[PDB]
């Protein structure tokens, strides 16, 4: 079901969150090969989740549920937020400017952290 769909979605999610603050680990330590092979994991994460997410938007859609439909588009609209942080910190990570990296990886925890509440009302919506 579109539900099921929802829990696929979630899993992989939780999956970047789990690189992602591998990945902030290493970059602390200095770690820069480390966080490369991090960045083209999370580039790929994001990328399906991204694909997921549409997915469950349309059979929304399809399916009339108004309130799901709403809750998907204020969810994708957050999503391409961070997916804009996201590129923005490979950017700086390629032209070796920590300053900015630590700056967009703190805003990209926020932007993560906020979108959750909604999150978790789109999975009892479905």
């Amino acid at each position: 079901s579109v539900k099921s769909e929802y829990a696929e979605a979630a899993a992989v999610g939780q999956e970047a969150v789990a690189v992602f603050n591998t990945m902030k680990a290493a970059f602390q330590n200095g770690d820069k090969e480390a966080v490369a092979q991090y960045l083209a994991r999370l580039a790929s994460l994001y990328t399906r989740h991204e694909e997921l997410l549409n997915r469950i938007l349309e059979k929304a859609r399809r399916e009339g549920n108004k309130e799901a439909v709403t809750l998907m588009n204020e969810f994708t609209a957050t999503f391409q937020t961070g997916k804009s942080i996201f590129n923005a910190m490979v950017a700086a990570f390629k032209n070796g400017d920590d300053d900015s990296f630590e700056s967009y990886l703190q805003a990209l925890e926020k932007v993560t952290a906020k979108g959750e509440t909604l999150a978790d009302q789109i999975a009892k919506a479905l």
